[PDB]
């Protein structure tokens, strides 16, 4: 019986312009890094968890001359989609509102519940995950641009020590039994690569031909490293450093080329 | 911060002829792969710890025809130097004897003393490391043999938590700032990395020219898995799965060849 | 007898970084430790040990007026720990503070009761000798070189056992210094640097073995100045140094055939 | 002055053919090296001793297929001679029977009686030594082939601090002054130094002629070291490690030679 | 745990005639003969010590009409140098200065803090040793002439029994892991062998070549022994007695011969 | 704020003086002055003014038997007049006490209520931040070199008006120095001398014109040892030098054509 309390960075908060809607949202399970970058980590060598604690803060890092409003929601049942309309978020259980140059934060209530912690996509998530967290942007005068970032102050109960959950991700991860680092997108002959999280990774692109696909590339901000690519046997090993979520690695193969494999490790 | 109790696998043990007897030692430190396998991963994520319970266990799996001694020791002193002689052996501040069928339980004294965990090669044993194992025989019929295996029981306290460390080991890293999940063993030509102990690896090696080292090679018995090879910039990605201690990576290189880069990640 | 004082000092100025990218700063919280005790480091130089009782990191703002950015502090007790080099690392450090550009914010480091021997040396076990490390953290600006604001220390210190005066000069002992660390040296290959850790006046000497040595030194940095005197002949460089800000660098390139050059630091 | 307590090793247990048994005994007395190897060195500064607790272990390292008899025995007489008899050893004080393959323990009573330590043979062994342990076999089905060791368990403590006594064993000591390292034993030319217990011992031979004796050999197995000879002013100096009782350096000499001279020092 | 009280003999105190200040100093670390010369033998057999009681008496031996001044100092931490100056030896913690013909005591404090004992030079002094003395000497009107000697009156707990340190020392010892009997200096062809303290003693010089080292010769009074030397195969066998720190054993080789070999056992 | 300190330090190793002709020895009060303050001093260097409470000086014996020798201890509050040449002079001075060679003696230094600046620099006006001057005065003894007591000071001051860190090297200012008075210069024609103050480890540097400039220096004194590193290519000396007493000298003479060799001292 671990019992951990920490408050950990979240994600970036951009601006969002326009009209229609614009929705994020999460889950909170102790295995989903995207929510809790070092507890995952920890989380795989326990077989249960319970909720002592918790509330996610929204910390500004613009000026008071910032125009936009900020928005979370929580919802009770992860198995529920999230909103797509604005009137749907206010209809949750839980929602908070703020000026986007302005601290806020939204307590989340807790039940006294330990659940398993999921272990593939077939588990129930009514069983076994926490909730939903949800976030809406709008009335900002300027595009992508981060504004602040929210931070995830916890208090939860690891326990029931069991044998380590599988650590890498593959291509071929059959039920997802493995943890999702990044979420892949097929493109015609393009593939991407988002990086869910933050942090050191390592991924490992393998092909069959020889012109198989060409050398592999970082898109947007916030991510760096090393690609080594060989063109015979494809093959490319890319160390990289993803210093905010959803950065992109991108590879295009040749028609001749079937589907790209791929591992990702934890640097 | 809290507590954590299991019994991990330790070592397997082999026979070893004659009256001279044989040792092999473990530096009891959270961070040391070689003992604490699970543990180890674990305690990336602290700053401190403190042992509240310690006990080696021997568990036989041979034949009561077998005749030998088996005997463990320690010594609170992690820096003074391992026994030479079987009296200095036993002469050691506590330790227990047996024979190849008997079960026997070395149960380690404990200090209340918080410690901070070991970052490198250069803290003091003697503030950061709780002590030492030792691990004697003699008095076998055959040589390498199997006769038990010894595992490891604890309860120990972690705290102060902080900053995760580094989760890969590589070729060039900072005074064993790194995990060491291998140890390299260079005579010529020939690279050796032998893998400290059992569990799922991916291990990279890399060259600099073309024929630069041949598709390395798996030794030992209980180590298994895939080694992608590449002459072409040579490289090699081994997948593997090592059911036991010591196993090793055998890998050749040209005369011409730079001493080959490697890289080990958790699997 | 012991001495307990208290007492302000400024640790840094704040400049913007831009971008998603962080930029890092630390400090090694060491009462010899000029950059962080200006004055104290003389007194301490009297003095076996020490006890922290009381110990604040605040941050005041400059600006007031559409500027935007992050600045973060945070706090390790481990000081011989690396240093963070990712928003997430940083954010997982055992406390750490977080504030918009306009806003100020306090860090208050939380204090043992532990009394511990003051760093005689570059050798001496961090983890025994030194309190903690300090970090500042900053990225998401919108212009890149304009001072936002100030970083002031807030302490208060128990010295205690007295003895002879500590060395005041540090000295190259064949890696490793010998004083107070008041530069820290990095060497790549033939080329060497040695940071100088504070602002201040300093002298440093350089010497060499063969006549051709070393290159003239070289400063690297916006707030560095000084003399300069080179003397090819037997190889040695004396410069007389201004740094007004921390981190400066003095940049040495040596030959292939000379062996590792010596040096020594004077405080004026 | 203040108590100690450990358990050191005492000897190795060989089998004994036949119906007729086979004895070993041992003085108790602190400055007695064969029965405590540190200890012994620790004693050489104190005048007074006190057992308080006393006990001898037997711990197998044989197979269970091995046929045969381990007894021990105690007499608080010391001066009182050893068994001859079977029944003799039976009738002693105290005595604990056992198979090869089994451990059992003997716990030798105490007096309360504190005790000078004895300075040299000629002090009365019913005023200081403390008594006399034994050690009997038979019945194994083959000779000289070790089945077992046996360890001493004690707990006694030490007073009447004083000056250090003669820690070197020379060939010209006052009636046993100095502590017996070795025992010689000799027939004509030829002389063996029997090393009474496992150690790092270093011992230097001198004759007075020229070739006054021939480069000596190593007896046993469990002993090795370096043996630098010289034959002009005939001079050995032996650096040796002892893994177990009872090793022998040989030295043969000329008819012509005087009787040699030798020293021992501890390692 | 064994609490030793005894007040041993730590050395000889000359006079200084002169301007130029004069200094002598210890440590204070149960290992170190010098300072203890009994009690760091029985050191041997523990991790570690803890100091109740500590006292350095300064006990004239010479008449009231003699003139000087003698004076002691103690330092906290180990790891500083020694003064060099007689400014710096005064601004030290704790000082005491006696008129020659007077005793007078230096009574070191002491903190609770129980330590190891050091095992090495690459430990740490501020961690494993427990201070420094100093002796300073002045206003004497004749050169080297012994006026008293200081005592050292302590009382020391040895805890945590372990396997005997070594007890010999030798020229190629490494991490000067054995104890210091004897410090070397040398000046070209000459070799010098300083004894550290008085005691019994036996050293072996051993060279390559035949004519290599001249018999050895002892420098000093209160040294004498016996030099046992042999020119063919270099060698030199000393049994000494140094009544008095610093005598001194002097070898001088052979341009010829390569650095000689030595190694010091305790008589 | 302001601090008072309280401490005894070592001033001075009495040697034996021969014959009826006085030998004499002088120490000028002033918190900054190592000679007198060796750790105090480096404190002294936070502050701007100062005050003394509680001043005396201890003469203790070394001797005991058969050891003649008058000893002789003075203050004069204008520390600006010449010290006494004359075994008049001498006691015509305000305030002296005299002693037999085995006879401990004290002198205690009458205090005024004045708080003063603390001396910055050399040309400062001494009868307005000194305190006063010391001297010590011998003669008589049978034997001329032998150590016979020791003199102590014992303080009690209050330092207080707190500014910025002062200059801690002294440096040939063109006639005057700098900072602190660690050594005190005197020209003679073509030679120049300068007198290290106090006992400790100290760094000098001096420079020239001309490549010729000057000759090697040379260490004057029993209690002075070094390395020195000359290169007579720019004229220029680098020594690194241990006063174990009071008042060495380093010698350097130069040529008629080179012009006043400047210097400067680090206090190691
Ligand atoms: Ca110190
Ligand atoms: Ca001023």
């Amino acid at each position: 019986s671990m019992t951990m309390s920490k408050t950990e960075l979240l994600s970036t908060v951009k601006g969002t312009t326009g009209v229609i809607p614009s929705f994020e949202d999460w889950v909170v399970s102790p295995r989903n890094v995207a929510v809790f970058p070092q507890l995952s980590l920890l989380a795989t060598n326990f077989n249960k968890y319970r909720i002592t604690a918790l509330t996610v803060k929204y910390s500004p890092a613009c000026s008071f001359e910032t125009n936009g409003r900020v928005a979370l929601g929580f919802n009770d049942d992860a198995s529920d989609t999230p909103p797509t309309t604005k009137v749907g978020f206010y209809d949750l259980g839980k929602h908070v509102e703020t000026a986007a140059q302005t601290a806020k934060d939204l307590v989340i209530p807790v039940d006294g519940k330990t659940r398993f912690i999921r272990d593939s996509a077939s588990d129930d998530a009514k069983l076994v995950d926490f909730g939903r967290i949800v976030l809406s942007t709008y009335g900002f005068d300027k595009a992508d641009t981060v504004v602040g970032e929210l931070f995830i102050q916890y208090t939860i109960v690891l326990s029931d020590p069991t044998k380590t959950a599988k650590i890498s991700q593959a291509s071929n991860d059959k039920v997802s039994d493995g943890p999702t680092y990044v979420v892949p997108s097929v493109n015609g002959n393009e593939l991407q690569l988002r990086v869910v999280a933050a942090g050191k990774w390592c991924i490992i692109v393998r092909g069959t031909v020889e012109g198989g696909f060409t050398k592999p590339t970082l898109i947007g901000p916030g991510i760096s490293g090393d690609v080594d690519y060989e063109s015979a046997r494809p093959i490319a090993v890319c160390e990289l450093v993803t210093q905010m979520e959803g950065q992109i690695l991108k590879i295009t193969k040749t028609s001749a080329e079937q589907p790209l494999q791929w591992v990702v490790y934890r640097m």
